[PDB]
């Protein structure tokens, strides 16, 4: 029982997108904002030879294309694409003006996403920065063996993802990971001759 | 410039001065606290395990700071933030700026306008970071550098002062790689460099 969000989305039109489509395209003139109601999207951006990199998953109550709400005639920033079928409405960035004058408050809710969003963000520079293709597969195997939906192993933590996956976290190529975890397997830190990626050591 | 909605804010912050080096934020800190740059220029710095300096924004005149805890109470501030010139700030307590929004939003609007913008620059350095080479790095620093307020107009482009050191820590990269490539790129006549003092090329 969200007053406010409800009151919202019955403002907004509501459409079924299944797996795999692309709701936003980058470099589209922006002129309406998105909120998932169901099912989550990867944001995506492509180097100039279409290697593509995840900034971020997004998921239920998220807000989408909100960074074009602030300024007239600007571009989509990146693209979004479903990774489950989803739920997502759509308002005018028209509309939802009108509705911020109503109540502020439906502004502070995507202004916290966006505090949020930065803070994540921020966190990746360091690290691209500072790490070498390796060491940014090393990190991103060893991050993922800590979040909860990893699985316990005899010899460490084990994962279930792919190397084209991998390759869109540290936006790589599939077979760069693979050359990538072919090295680290030879030096004693994983296993993934077999069917997941076990990290040896918890 | 400015406007009364600009200075009916400010009326309610009080003004503090910090000259060049001097730190107002530090990582850590329990985020209580907004800011306004009402005179003069920072750097936003993050570090490394190792404990390395990067730069990871540059703020100037007309900018808000201190604004990512204010969303949610308990949070610390996710970035260190310091003078790069002497400072004008505007100050107000988290509480006092929610009571503002409720009286006129529209403050909040400019605020987020600058959270939006934030993003867009943070993603694209992600992308940055993650696709182009060390070179291309760079490269693209100095043609981002040369859109900050500070820098001259110049025949055949912008002048930018700035120093190995400064670019290496936006790069990620050491004084020694940094010198070496910028021989190269002024080899590739795509830049001159006078002492601390390079000319970029439109
Ligand atoms: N770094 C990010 N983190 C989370 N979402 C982002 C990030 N960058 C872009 N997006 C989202 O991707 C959307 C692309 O269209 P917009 O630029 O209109 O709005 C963008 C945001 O909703
Ligand atoms: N990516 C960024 N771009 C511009 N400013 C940032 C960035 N990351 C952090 N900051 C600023 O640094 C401040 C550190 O304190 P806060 O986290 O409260 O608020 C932060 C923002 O004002």
């Amino acid at each position: 029982t969200d007053p406010t969000l409800e009151w919202f989305l019955s403002h907004c039109h509501i459409h079924k997108y299944p797996s795999k489509s692309t709701l936003i395209h980058q470099g589209e003139k922006a002129e309406t904002l998105y909120y998932i109601v169901k099912g989550s999207v990867a944001v995506l951006i492509k180097d100039e030879e279409g290697k593509e990199m995840i900034l971020s998953y997004l998921n239920q109550g998220d807000f989408i294309g909100e960074l074009g709400l602030f300024e007239e005639g600007q571009e989509r920033s990146a693209w979004v694409r479903a990774k489950t079928a989803c739920e997502v409405a759509e308002i005018s960035y028209k509309k939802f003006r009108q509705l911020i004058q109503v109540n502020p408050d439906i502004l502070m809710r995507l202004s916290a996403q966006m505090a949020r969003r930065l803070q994540v963000t921020s966190e990746k520079v360091g690290n691209l920065a500072f790490l070498d293709v390796t060491g940014r597969i090393a990190q991103t195997l060893l991050n993922l063996a800590k979040q909860p939906d990893a699985m316990t192993h005899p010899d460490g933590m084990q994962i279930k993802i792919t190397r084209q996956e991998i390759g869109q976290i540290v936006g790589c190529s599939r077979e760069t990971v693979g050359r990538i975890l072919k090295m680290l397997e030879d030096q004693n830190l994983i296993s993934a001759h077999g069917k997941t990626i076990v990290v040896y050591g918890t």
